[PDB]
């Protein structure tokens, strides 16, 4: 059931995103942009292993679309996104490295959201 703080709770959330999308985390933000297109970077196994693709562009058009009805559900999606790339690379790549810096700024100030 909504609550009356869900509105000023999603607030915090799309900011968090804002920021995730942001210049300042460029560096290590970008491989979580766009869906994962697994044919042309020739994962040929990915959709067998992750059953529930997630990237930011898709956060960003449920946020935009008021998709998410609550905090809770948006962080889901965000921590889905993460889990995904822990599932399918191993620990040592590069890309795991980025999504964990990544999962840093969004569990920190996910943490400050407002209550
Ligand atoms: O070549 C390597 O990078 C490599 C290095 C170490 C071990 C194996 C390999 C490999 C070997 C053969 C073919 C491909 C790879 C490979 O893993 N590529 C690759 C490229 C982009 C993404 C990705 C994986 N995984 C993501 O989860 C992801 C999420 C968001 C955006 C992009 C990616
Ligand atoms: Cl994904
Ligand atoms: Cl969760």
């Amino acid at each position: 059931g909504s609550h009356m703080q869900d509105p000023e709770q999603l607030k915090h959330c799309n900011g968090i995103l804002k920021e995730l999308l942001s210049k300042k985390h460029a560096a290590y933000a970008w491989p979580f942009y766009k869906p994962v297109d697994a044919s042309a970077l020739g994962l040929h196994d990915y959709h067998d292993i992750i059953k529930h693709p997630m990237d930011l562009s898709t956060v960003k058009r449920k946020m935009e679309n008021r998709d998410y009805r609550d905090a809770q559900e948006f962080a889901a999606d965000v921590r889905l996104m993460f889990s995904n790339c822990y599932k399918y690379n191993p620990p040592d790549h590069d890309v795991v490295a980025m999504a964990r810096k990544l999962q840093d700024v969004f569990e920190f100030r996910y943490a400050k959201m407002p209550a």
